[PDB]
């Protein structure tokens, strides 16, 4: 493999996090006063990276960060319960960890902790966070295996109730390639509603990473996935590749759903910066 | 492997196909004038052949052909945006090409074309076919790749809102086999609701084919699959396999459609022809 | 592997079973009569075992028992059509057959009977048991493979519409494990609505057992798994693996299921005995 590749892990991460009521009435996560953003900012670490996560409740209300798929303490569970959320102003420090896979003491073996995985609220609105999941306080989680194919570029696409990424429907989000490029696609699911996420001219495979490992990898190849809430996954994707440039449109594939207009663009270009057609 | 194999595949197929308003009010298509059916007819082909559908849209509104998983240009899209659909009377070549798995220039692993597939329109009723689907407009694709194993018989079985072929409910389809037939199942669900296909006395891998490659295959076994909008799975059984001849139903497993009538006879016959029971 | 791991099969097993009007208006199955359970006793086998269920219908309607996965003749489908329910007060002997997977005579790889499935009435309120699993006649059953590793304890949860195990909402089930326990969870789905199952703190593999087979294992690692009627999956975790002690609740994902109070709490205890928190 001549592709770049994800390193080895074992870092210790510092982060600082902010949850930020939004001017239009949402709510959402940033790295920075000022810069929250729904979705919230991907976090991307190494099997074996530790992240400490500084998060600062800038809200009048309780909020909190519970993450999917990573290793953490109960006192990280980010869960009223736990005594885990934060007080409005208030700040905490969450610690994330991840492992490689091992072979245990009893000769079994140890799963990893990579994956595509999400962080949400779960204290604003219920005991669940399902007003500050419906207000946009969710974000993407990327845990490497040493090894994986890295992409070009990380597009997250979030499913969120009749919304991709809490925009107005029929407005996307749209985003761009030049045929070629190794795009990946993190895909989370939240709210009350089970969805299909088509992609029009490409496919990926139905495993943790959407790659095959080779000639022996038994998972099912498929450009249609059904999804339910708290649902992450995600695969890489050569744009445009055995189908060329174009237009190619991505959308939930219940019937009514895409004619709500849960449907956005995957803009792939040719060499010259142009997509047949227009 | 002494039981017939799909051959390497490479070869430029042809097809004509029409889109007809049937008598009822459905439409659906058709190879020939007058021999339309719901769902349409099974297209099957090999990795690496390319086929090319002359798509004839005889209706008095403006169809399309969209097809999942195989390879095709923009213009081959099927939809209204990219100028890819047939305007009454009209008739438009589609082209849809399949592709072998190999190794990438950079190393990595190019998933194949083969799986179960299907095809629907697109543009009847709204943008993205509800009119369509619903009225009939859909059919399977097989992609099989060199050395799939072949079956007997191979039977479609769509689950199109709360019908089974668009049948009404109640009334199957039932079909029949001999106890040691090697029986494949093609399943397409379309529409608005979710379904969990379940069938008595069999049952397949959740996996491309729906067999093992052998005993490292680590895919479940299941006699019950959860399904969604434009999901497309099939697998192969021998009918009557540790259980012997009977009246074996499928249906949906969801306990109201079940009880509407989302029942069918998988009827297995005794090597005299007749089922236990009757 | 230095754990317990399942022996090789082959056994005739003789098991007598009761359907129970219960006192709250439920129906439940149980090994003696007066101590019917909701869910339904579990059943476990290894394959190649054969199981004879001397069934007797202690009840005032026609009941039946129909198993998943497992192999049975037409006369144990446990269905009105085929003459296999079970006249009030009567008895009836259900025959459910397993077997180990290996090549066919044409060179083809027959699949096992392992897996994680599941037995529930038929004919009680409607024809395909939608009284009788409401009423609570369904139970768990574990067909073992040769070699599969054994836990701690077995934990059965069941998804009934909008319960958990028939239980009011808000009273979980609540249950309990030591920091290092191998405990295994049975997850049935019944009803008429799709769930997705979370566990705080805690993964496994997206396959029959639960368990990546080692390195070479391409199983996605998940901590919510979507379900429909008639879904029957299990694993096995390491209590408190990675993430220590603590009230590490599981609930439906679906937001306002969980807010309905489809939650429970997986108790993980210090090694001595206190979690923390409490
Ligand atoms: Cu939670
Ligand atoms: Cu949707
Ligand atoms: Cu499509
Ligand atoms: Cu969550
Ligand atoms: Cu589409
Ligand atoms: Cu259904
Ligand atoms: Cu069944
Ligand atoms: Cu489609
Ligand atoms: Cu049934
Ligand atoms: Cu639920
Ligand atoms: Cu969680
Ligand atoms: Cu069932
Ligand atoms: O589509
Ligand atoms: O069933
Ligand atoms: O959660």
């Amino acid at each position: 493999i001549t592709a770049r590749t994800a390193p080895a892990g074992g870092e210790v991460r510092h982060l600082k996090m902010y949850a930020e009521k939004l001017a239009d009435g949402q709510m959402g996560y940033g790295f920075e006063k000022g810069k929250a953003s729904v979705p919230g900012p991907l976090i991307e670490v190494n099997e074996g990276d530790t992240l400490h996560i500084e998060f600062t409740n800038t809200m009048d209300v309780r909020a909190s960060l519970h993450v999917h798929g990573l290793d953490y303490e109960i006192s990280s569970d980010g869960t009223a319960m736990n005594k885990s959320d934060v007080e409005p102003g208030g700040t905490r420090t969450y610690t994330w960890r991840t492992h490689k896979p091992g072979r245990r003491d009893d000769g079994t073996w140890r799963p990893g902790s990579a994956g595509y995985w999400h962080y949400h609220d779960h204290v604003v609105g219920t005991e669940h966070g399902t007003g500050g999941i419906r207000n946009g306080l969710y974000g993407p989680v990327i845990v490497r295996r040493k090894g994986d194919v890295l992409p070009d570029a990380t597009h997250t696409i979030v499913l969120n109730d009749m919304t991709f990424n809490n925009r107005k429907p029929h407005t996307g989000p749209d985003f761009e390639a030049t045929v070629g490029d190794r795009v990946e696609i993190v895909m989370i699911t939240h709210g009350e509603y089970y969805h299909t996420f088509h992609m029009h001219g490409h496919r990926w495979a139905d495993n943790r990473t959407g790659i095959l490992t080779g000639p022996d990898d038994p998972s099912r190849v498929i450009d249609n996935k059904i999804t339910g809430p708290a649902d992450s996954f995600g695969f890489q994707i050569i744009a445009g590749e055995g189908v060329g440039a174009g237009a190619w449109m991505y959308h939930c594939h219940v019937q009514s759903h895409s004619d709500m207009g849960l449907v956005g663009l995957f803009l792939v270009k040719k060499p010259d910066g142009t997509i047949p057609g227009y």
